């Protein structure tokens, strides 16, 4: 509350550390369904079904241009990629499995880096 603050967690490395995590996600072998925006002209149903498309290249542009106010807003866009994936793809598909693997990979890096 006013003039009463919890001790200040050091957030000065967050930008760099999120960038690293993102690089690791970009270079994982199962990243291929997530590297670029889904092409809304060419994938029937995507535009109408997925309210908020997200992909690693778009996350990378937002990051580089100061559009994440903090590390939680970055984690929300990453998780959005995998939530979108689960919404549109069967678990038993290559893309569905990809998304499950990438989320697992992300969540471990997130906890080891910050928690």
């Amino acid at each position: 509350s006013m003039s009463v603050k919890k001790p200040k967690r050091d957030d000065s490395k967050d930008l760099a550390l999120c960038s690293m995590i993102l690089t690791e996600m970009e270079t994982h072998e199962d990243a291929w369904p997530f590297l670029l925006p889904v092409n809304l002209k060419l994938v029937p149903g995507y535009k109408k079904v997925i309210k908020k498309p997200m992909d690693f290249s778009t996350i990378r542009e937002k990051l580089s241009s100061g559009q994440y106010p903090n590390l939680e807003t970055f984690a929300l866009d990453v998780r959005l990629v995998f939530d979108n994936c689960e919404t549109f793809n069967e678990d038993d598909s290559d893309i569905g499995r990809a998304g499950h693997n990438m989320r697992k990979y992300f969540e471990k890096k997130w906890t080891d880096t910050f928690k």
